[PDB]
């Protein structure tokens, strides 16, 4: 037997994107006992999904684990990855695959949008969390930030925590904004569930920025990132589907 990583980002096209996935999937490796490992991309930025698979069908693996840098579940774990792994893996039909899930609601990452909070240097007992994703008509999505967003609320004892999107699914964040023009006295945090910055991003910090002319008790941190919490949470993804300990994670023919 020889067990093999293959990593999966979605992959950039932004410079500074690529190389801090890069970067984040190179340093994961020392923390694998795993003799091949390998990065590849999905889109936009190679190595190709293809690149890695074959390279570590070349250098001996029977078992290749691949698994999925990705926050939440949508179309991608479901679909675009899975296609571009069964069109690799038609050609090495002795070679066995596990194939993780998305980070999803795990306390570890609960902590990387409790340090967010933290780094803004405001007490948080009894203030509002407004946890920001960008939504997806998928409703694991939605589903995902909901159980995020609940596990915060029981592990920081916040006022509430109110999970809200960019796009595709509600609520959308400006119909929040607009609820909090107020200024009841109670802090509100707002914290970018999102690993990059971008247009998105930079529209967060222009409506936060708008919002603040209507209610000074509200705080914007920086988006998540590749937070060491995140890298906890994912790890946790890699042994996992490494171990497969159950078959759980075995990379079954068909549509997801």
């Amino acid at each position: 037997m020889k067990q093999a990583i293959l990593y999966v980002g979605h992959g950039s096209r932004v410079k500074k994107a690529q190389q801090e996935a890069a970067a984040f999937l190179e340093g994961c490796k020392a923390h694998i006992s795993v003799p091949v490992q390998e990065i590849s991309f999905l889109e936009l930025q190679e190595p190709t999904i293809e690149t890695g698979f074959e390279a570590c069908v070349k250098q001996g693996a029977t078992h290749i684990a691949v698994v999925p840098l990705l926050l939440l579940t949508a179309a991608h774990a479901k679909h675009d990855i899975p296609e571009e792994i069964v069109r690799v893996a038609s050609r090495y039909p002795s070679v066995r695959i596990s194939y993780g899930k998305p980070i999803g609601i795990d306390e570890e990452v609960v902590k990387a949008v409790y340090h967010r909070m933290k780094d803004i240097g405001v007490p948080y007992e009894n203030a509002r969390v407004v946890l920001i994703g960008r939504g997806s008509s998928d409703p694991d999505v939605k589903r995902d930030v909901t159980g995020i967003a609940n596990l915060l609320q029981e592990m920081v004892p916040v006022k509430e925590v109110i999970p809200c999107f960019l796009t595709a699914c509600g609520p959308n964040y400006k119909e929040v904004f607009s609820e909090l023009e107020k200024d009841d006295g109670i802090t509100t945090f707002i914290v970018p569930y999102l690993l990059f910055t971008g247009m998105l991003m930079n529209e967060i910090e222009r409506e936060v920025q708008k919002l603040k002319a209507h209610n000074p008790n509200v705080y914007l941190s920086s988006y998540i990132g590749f937070h060491p919490h995140v890298k906890n949470a994912f790890l946790n993804r890699v042994r996992e589907t490494a171990a497969n300990s159950e078959g759980q994670f075995d990379f079954d023919g068909g549509s997801y």
